[PDB]
């Protein structure tokens, strides 16, 4: 008898515990998709910046600046 | 009798241990997926700010630039 109550609770959890994982995996996904959205954004803004400054500085100027 | 017993409560409980690792092997098997996607997107844009900065900076100047 306690196999029985045993196998009830069981399927009940396991039924329970897919759902949440599933759905956690798609909003996990989505996450994803909006930060590497954001990423490469922020990384293109920053190598138009600096190919924008270095076009206007030119490399012969940082070539011994720096130094 | 208590071989009997025995017999019961682990036949029920190796069903449940069954379930329960299948489904714990499927959602790791999503969170490797997502994992993986992470990891190549965010290295593709590190990747490509690194390559389009060294094209704007051009080889030359780095090769006296860091030293």
């Amino acid at each position: 008898l306690k196999a029985q109550a045993l196998a009830i609770e069981t399927e009940a959890e396991l039924q329970r515990v897919q759902k949440v994982r599933e759905l956690e995996l798609v909003y996990a996904r989505a996450q994803l998709e909006l930060e590497v959205s954001k990423a490469q954004q922020l990384a293109e803004v920053e190598v138009k910046k600096f190919k924008q400054m270095t076009e206007a500085i030119g490399p012969s100027t940082i070539r011994d600046l720096a130094v």
